[PDB]
């Protein structure tokens, strides 16, 4: 859909840096950038605004959302349940071949964007390599919380793009326990993902 477009460039761009925590959305501004009318960017606020990203403000416009530490770590805090979640359930999946095809390639495709310190290639392949994950859990009740589990606001306002090599690490791990298929080894390596999330932003601190 149309407001699709906006809900997912805006989460994406502040992964990607195109947009900021902080920043003041005008409505006119992101019909232009989108190319998607009123409606659309107004019912795709409003989903961003569910999502916590944005707080709406008057006269049609938003505010993207910065975090509190504390914020940020009840976020972690759920992130690192559900993200658990996404690999052991993705466990499922680990005799189904293309699948498995698609997660090893996406797993490549992250050590290449790594090695090349390109941030852009790095998070389109993250998001694949999830996405891949969820497609072999295939629980409906992820799939509808999917967005928390990618942290948007935290990755930028905590600057993750300066956390890539641990992060590939953990995305390694992460994989190679999904494909050996046990469940509770693969939420452990999920869990431990987001741990070390928390465990850097803390060390700044």
């Amino acid at each position: 859909s149309a407001s699709d477009t906006v809900f997912f460039g805006i989460m994406s761009g502040l992964e990607l840096g195109t947009f900021v925590p902080g920043q003041r959305l005008v409505e006119t501004d992101l019909v232009a950038h989108f190319g998607v009318g009123r409606n659309s960017v107004r019912e795709a606020l409003q989903r961003l605004a569910a999502e916590g990203i944005v707080d709406l403000q008057r006269h049609r416009g938003a505010v993207i959302r910065r975090l509190s530490l504390q914020e940020t770590l009840d976020v972690l805090d759920v992130a690192e349940r559900m993200t658990g979640l996404l690999a052991r359930a993705a466990t499922r999946g680990s005799g189904n071949q293309p699948q498995v095809q698609a997660l090893r390639a996406s797993v490549q495709a992250l050590v290449a964007a790594e090695k090349a310190q390109d941030g852009e290639t790095f998070s389109n392949a993250r998001r694949h390599f999830y996405r891949t994950l969820l497609e072999m859990g295939d629980n409906r009740e992820l799939r509808r919380l999917f967005p928390t589990i990618h942290m948007p606001i935290v990755h930028a306002q905590h600057r993750l793009a300066s956390l890539r090599q641990m992060r590939l690490d953990d995305y390694r791990r992460i994989a190679t326990a999904v494909l050996a298929g046990e469940p509770d080894a693969a939420e452990a390596a999920g869990a431990a993902h987001v741990k070390n999330v928390r465990g850097a932003i803390l060390d700044r601190q």
